């Protein structure tokens, strides 16, 4: 319980106590503290803390090397490492949960875990510490990766370690040197595609809530790596969907423009040339439909998005998805005898169309451009299309009102008027489109009252916000296309998941050190050269 | 005073203008087909073809089109709905990004600008 | 060749040994070595260092001088300094 639960360890180690600790495990002191107190349960809304049930996580996510060299050094009572809590941590999971992301704690916390880690090994040199698993099912990388802590997954990746006495558990494992040039094996075990949660898939795969899910792919390996996929089999693929695309929009508009008009929708076929050929593409038209509809389903069925994200982290999904719909509507519409079926092809059409810049991606230069009109398509011009709505209607209500047409004669309708203002905003409007009036100072006034605020106001004010907006997410435009092209990458490999799998294998299958046990270490290494010139040792 | 000048009209009549003039094709294209193939001219007549309607909406684009140019149609609704979002997406969307970008680029390169006159 | 035609003098620079050479020029240690090595030739691809044939140009391209002055103050054979290379 909250109290109750409390051992006299949590309590006493809380203050700084080392007297206290000597004394009471001098006499014997239990070392598995079932705190599951609210204050100290995993509740967030508790405010609390969740260093760990046992009370050596107490002692590690405070500073306290004394107290964590102690209590797995002493005597008697080495509390077991491999001490499974509530929710399953480990004493490294624990560390990893405290870990914030400010500098000083990325020190601590680092400092820290090697530290631990090294006691762990030499205390039974056959437990793989790493690999313990927690309730939901996630190793210390895997936490890492999801919750988001640059710091630690920095450090395990390039988790450089010397003391050859026990050395095997180490990232970078160096390879000659000659100079100022030196060669570097990194690990790349449970990176690339292993497990039921690799660190790369979890980076992309993941929630917009995660801090920083776009700067988690500079560390070291991760960059270079994807680059290395992408270079030998993921350009190619990419490169020839784009032309089956563009080939099937083609196809699509030669079948639409080319629509027969004479009758109500159901109709026969003639025996000409052009009549297959216009059947045949018909036919093609509505598979793609059916294919992107059944796409669409698939991703929102296993990749569940929430209501949020549903626009923040899927927008090529949404289109591809609401274009399949119209095509599917227009087809169940030309089948049952309607002649609204042109509305929903042309929409369709008008979509497919406008949906190629998902292709953009595959080069640096437009992705950017993209990522940018995305953003202020959802950041500046809603607000400004908001207001300004709201100005035309205020004054196209008003001249409607003032207007008479009791005698270019039908302007009573809000519509006209409406549409009239807004062609006052594209630069084409008219300042006497109409006479039937009864006073003609108010009418003008109103009309240069609506030119004065909306055409020389707003439309400066956007340009204004506009520029501002550029000048400060022009970096997160480049970062948000990075995830997206680890993203296809990702999804390009996977998709051959039955086709082929070993081709897309990165890495090579190198040896380099040795374990204490007295064996080797095969791992999938990957070399990244690098040039010092002040290091020098 | 005007090297400068010449200098910085090249850059960016190979860095910016390029990409812009291909996403708006894109749309122009995507939009013409769009309603070109809604019109039906089963009766300003002959707007059937591909080009009259492309250069009808290249007029909006310079600020002097018009937005009941055809009455054939046959869904007033669509037209109009299909006009709007074009007008949206080139005339108040694009346009004022290339000016981001490219006053942008200005203050990026007038140095570079400067040192490429030189040489 | 790679390891062939590397000299002594070549890896034994290499890694800042004075003493070592110091003892191989004192018996006497050519400075000719016509170091071609894929690491060492001025191949770009290879991932190396094209210090330049000889050794004194080793030492020159490398933080040393010591060796740099040794090499050609060394009571005989001051390495030519006008050495053509490959
Ligand atoms: C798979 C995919 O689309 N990726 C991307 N698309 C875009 C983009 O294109 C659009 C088009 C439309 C649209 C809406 C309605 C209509 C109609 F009038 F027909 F109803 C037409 C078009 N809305 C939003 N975006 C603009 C900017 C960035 C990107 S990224
Ligand atoms: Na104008």
């Amino acid at each position: 319980s909250y109290y109750k639960g409390q051992t006299a360890l949590h309590i006493a180690i809380e203050r700084r106590n080392m007297t206290l600790v000597t004394l009471l495990v001098e006499n014997g002191a239990d070392v598995q503290a079932a705190a599951n107190g609210d204050f100290f349960k995993k509740t967030k809304g508790r405010p609390g803390f969740y260093f760990g049930e046992l009370p050596l996580s107490l002692a590690a996510c405070t500073n306290q090397l004394a107290i964590v060299k102690f209590l797995l050094q002493n005597s008697w009572q080495p509390a077991d490492i491999s001490a499974r809590d509530s929710v399953g941590n480990t004493v490294l999971h624990a560390l990893v949960e405290v870990a914030d992301n400010t500098v000083d704690n990325t020190k601590f916390v680092t400092s820290m875990y090697n530290e631990i880690l090294i006691l762990g090994a030499k205390l039974h040199p056959t437990l793989k510490l790493e690999e313990i698993t927690n309730r939901k099912g996630l190793t210390p990388l895997a936490l890492a990766a999801s919750s988001g802590k640059i710091g630690v997954l920095a450090y395990i990746l390039q988790r450089e370690i010397h003391e050859p006495e026990c050395r095997h558990l180490s990232r970078k494992f160096t390879e000659w040197a000659y100079g100022p040039v030196h060669s570097s094996l990194y690990d790349l075990s449970c990176i690339d595609t292993c497990e039921k949660n690799s660190v790369l898939e979890v980076i992309a795969y993941s929630s917009s809530e995660t801090p920083n899910r776009h700067d988690m792919l500079l560390v070291e390996p991760l960059n270079r790596l994807l680059q290395d996929k992408w270079d030998r089999f993921v350009k190619r693929i990419f490169y020839f969907n784009f032309f089956v695309y563009c080939l099937y929009m083609i196809i699509f508009t030669a079948a639409a423009y080319y629509r027969p008009v004479e009758g109500l929708p159901p109709y026969k076929l003639k025996n000409t040339v052009g009549d297959y050929f216009r059947v045949t593409g018909e036919i093609l038209s509505v598979s793609g439909g059916v294919y992107f509809f059944f796409r669409g389903i698939q991703y929102f069925l296993q990749r569940r998005p929430s209501l949020k994200s549903l626009f923040v982290d899927s927008y090529s999904e949404i289109l591809f998805f609401v274009q399949s719909l119209f095509m599917l509507v227009s087809v169940v519409l030309y089948f049952s005898q309607r002649k609204e079926y042109v509305a929903s092809m042309v929409f369709s059409l008008a979509m497919g169309w406008t949906n190629m810049l998902y292709y953009t991606r595959g080069f640096q230069q437009m992705g950017i451009y993209a990522v940018m009109i995305e953003k202020m398509i959802l950041r500046d011009l809603c607000r400004f299309m908001f207001v300004y709505l709201v100005f035309l209607f205020g004054f196209s209500t008003a001249v409607v009102t003032l207007i008479e047409d009791g005698k270019g004669n039908s302007y009573n309708s809000l519509y006209s008027t409406c549409l009239e203002l807004f062609k006052f905003t594209i630069g084409m409007g008219d300042l006497e489109f109409t006479e039937n009036y009864d006073f003609k100072a108010v009418f003008i006034i109103l009309l240069l009252a609506y030119v004065i605020l909306t055409y020389i106001l707003l439309l400066n004010m956007l340009i204004a916000l506009m520029g501002e907006t550029v000048n400060k997410i022009a970096q997160e435009s480049k970062n948000i296309w990075k995830l997206q092209r680890a993203i296809t990458i990702l999804d390009t490999e996977k998709s051959f998941l039955k086709c082929m799998r070993k081709a897309f294998r990165s890495g090579k299958l190198l040896q380099v050190g040795f374990t204490p046990d007295g064996k080797d270490d095969y791992r999938w290494c990957f070399r990244v050269d690098e040039v010092n010139w002040t290091t020098w040792n």
